[PDB]
């Protein structure tokens, strides 16, 4: 960002070696068995002695941050996304819901859209000129560098690994947008040639164009194959833009500071499944028969407007973290709310050009390849919008309690009251407040938690010592999200030494083939929350094939829940969990209102 302010900026540190094994086996305890746990601690003594393999390891990481702006970054980025070769589709990509909105026809629904292209470039402006508000997590100031890699980006498939091109600084900044209607691409230039961006009203006028010059769906929907596994995709890719106009039409949506999808009418569906359907139009699109095609899932930003009056959007994330984003929908969202001044007539504007495909036999066949494949998909995706209106952060706070650590525990109660013991649980933490930091892992099973949860179903346990073991509970996990935001976690750090070890081409620890590793790995909760001032919600399918994708944002008064499965795991149910975890937030309160500390 402004080189200023990230000059600084701490630089990403590297933990202790013998701290982050201590907290290592300390997560470990929970979660693995006795004799598990007694070999861990046996190769985690030999691992970290004197003049051993750790140690070395250790070094190694050492010089790396010496050499290097971030030792994590790229290391991160490319185990993380770039080398992850399954389908960025609800497996990478988190999707948005936003608040629904009010327009009722078609002039209403583009009209939303224009004021969204023109809070977008709002936002844009602060960017470009280095204006942007800084930020401050734990009383200390952000790296702003996620900033600079959401708008005129778009990832690109490889063959064996995946890249990202960022044109925001390129010679000639793109100064167009790309919009998709019934599976058809267009390309609207949002800035006039003195160099200031377009109204609301002649962004609008410009849709209307646009709409018209597609209004059949009987395009081939060739956004559909950035939905297939990137291996398979890298490949049809490669194929697809061997034609000049199919390459001539790509790139300019890659270099597209965003992507506006007006998605058609779908069938409307019972009111208790209504939400879902709408969490997976943003993840997912539906289906190849609904907007699936209408969507290019390697675009950084996609802005998505139902025609029902829905709306919300899908971000790659090899780009930027959830904050960033969320940052960028509060203002864009509150810029819609603003009211209209200069209403004066437009003078006319060219006609957006439409970005044509040359479709072949070869073509239609990965196409077709990729409705498959995104059919399967969707079909084992099992997903559970709860709204949690019962309270948000005030009832927590009102006990002098962390809300997210409150929420996390709640979720730990939950798990272990449907499967009778802990599980890996993974929480994002962000580290943003070193230079070009992203995130660490908050692991919310712990010695305490299980302590809670445990004496929580426990029908011998006083009720009010079940108390202090929740206070407890909520503050072990409190501590460690303040360890996390400073660099104090361990998971990051462990996953350096192992790809050190790698590098420095040495033998494998055995430590990182340890059982208990693989299980500490193994997040069958997968977590995060993503705190914002609009009123929406993000989610993301699970990590692991049996496991749950539970995404949050706590409000004042209540929270808004996302709860992801697969359906291939007949262990998991994305209802059920929903419903336990409300119960458990419920049921957490209870016990803390039944017992006050005042007197
Ligand atoms: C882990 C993380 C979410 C915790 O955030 P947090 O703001 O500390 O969450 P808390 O629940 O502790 O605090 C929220 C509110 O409760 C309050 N609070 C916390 N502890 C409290 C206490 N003991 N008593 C009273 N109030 C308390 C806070 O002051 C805050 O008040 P606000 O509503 O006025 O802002 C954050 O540190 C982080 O890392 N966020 C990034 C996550 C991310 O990257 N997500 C996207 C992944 S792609
Ligand atoms: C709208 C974005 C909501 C958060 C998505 C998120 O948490 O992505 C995580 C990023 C990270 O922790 O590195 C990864 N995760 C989805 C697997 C938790």
């Amino acid at each position: 960002s402004h080189m200023a302010h990230q000059d600084a900026l701490p630089r990403l540190p590297v933990p202790p070696l013998q701290q982050s094994l201590d907290y290592y086996l300390k997560a470990l305890q929970p979660i693995v068995s006795e004799e598990e746990w007694a070999h861990t601690k046996q190769l985690v003594d030999e691992f970290q002695t004197s003049g051993g393999v750790g140690e070395r390891l250790q070094k190694g990481l050492e010089r790396r941050a010496k050499k290097m702006e971030n030792w994590l970054s790229e290391w991160w980025l490319k185990t993380a996304y770039l080398q992850f070769r399954q389908p960025v589709v609800i497996y990478s990509s988190p999707g948005v819901i936003l608040p629904k909105q009010d327009f009722v026809d078609l002039q209403g629904q583009l009209r939303f859209a224009a004021k969204l292209i023109e809070g977008v470039l709002d936002f844009k402006s602060m960017i470009d000129n280095e204006t942007l508000p800084v930020e401050f997590l734990g009383g200390q100031p952000l790296c702003m560098n996620q900033y600079y890699q959401i708008l005129s980006s778009c990832r690109v498939p490889g063959p064996k690994q995946d890249s990202v091109v960022n044109f925001l600084k390129s010679k000639r900044p793109p100064t167009h947008i790309t919009v998709v209607h019934n599976y058809q691409f267009f390309e609207l230039d949002v800035y006039h040639s003195d160099g200031t961006p377009l109204t609301s009203d002649q962004i609008f006028v410009q849709l209307e164009k646009i709409w018209n010059s597609s209004l059949q769906s009987n395009k081939e929907p060739v956004g559909i194959l950035t939905s297939n596994h990137r291996n398979t995709w890298a490949k049809a890719y490669n194929n697809l833009i061997k034609d000049k106009v199919n390459r001539e039409s790509v790139n300019s949506i890659q270099k597209s500071i965003f992507t506006v999808c007006l998605d058609k009418q779908v069938p409307r569906v019972s009111d208790d499944v209504y939400r879902n359907h709408v969490a997976g139009q943003m993840l997912h699109g539906g289906g190849s028969k609904f907007n699936s095609g209408n969507r290019w899932f390697d675009k950084t930003l996609q802005f998505i407007v139902a025609e029902d009056g829905s709306c919300g959007m899908v971000y790659e994330h090899a780009a930027a973290e959830g904050p960033p984003i969320v940052a960028l929908v509060d203002h864009v969202m509150e810029y819609t709310k603003k009211p209209e001044l200069v209403r004066s007539p437009m003078v006319p504007l060219p006609m957006p050009k439409k970005l044509r495909f040359n479709i072949t036999p070869e073509i239609k066949n990965d196409i077709e390849k990729a409705k498959q494949n995104l059919s399967i998909m969707i079909q084992d995706l099992d997903i559970m919008m709860l709204t949690f209106h019962h309270f948000g952060k005030d009832f927590p706070k009102s006990e002098k309690l962390s809300p997210d650590a409150f929420i996390q525990v709640a979720l730990q109660l939950a798990y272990y009251r449907i499967y009778g013991q802990a599980c890996a649980t993974y929480e994002s933490a962000s580290l943003r407040m070193f230079h070009l930091g992203r995130t660490d892992t908050i692991r919310s099973a712990s010695i305490d938690s299980l302590a809670f949860v445990k004496g929580m179903g426990d029908s011998t346990v006083p009720e009010q010592q079940k108390v202090e073991l929740l206070r407890k509970a909520v503050q072990a996990h409190r501590a460690y999200t303040d360890r996390a935001i400073r660099g104090e976690a361990f998971d990051r750090h462990l996953l350096g030494l192992k790809l050190q070890a790698i590098e420095d081409l040495v033998s494998m620890p055995d430590i990182f083939m340890d059982t208990s590793y693989a299980i500490a790995m193994h997040f069958n909760l997968s977590t995060a929350q993503v705190p914002a001032k609009t009123d929406c919600v993000g989610f993301f399918g699970p990590v692991v094939p049996d496991g749950y994708g539970i995404c949050y944002n706590p409000m004042e008064a209540h929270i808004n829940f996302s709860v992801s499965a697969y359906n291939s795991c007949a262990e998991t149910n994305a209802a059920r969990m929903a419903h336990y975890l409300e119960k458990a937030l419920l049921d957490m309160r209870t016990l803390l209102q039944n017992h006050p500390r005042a007197k």
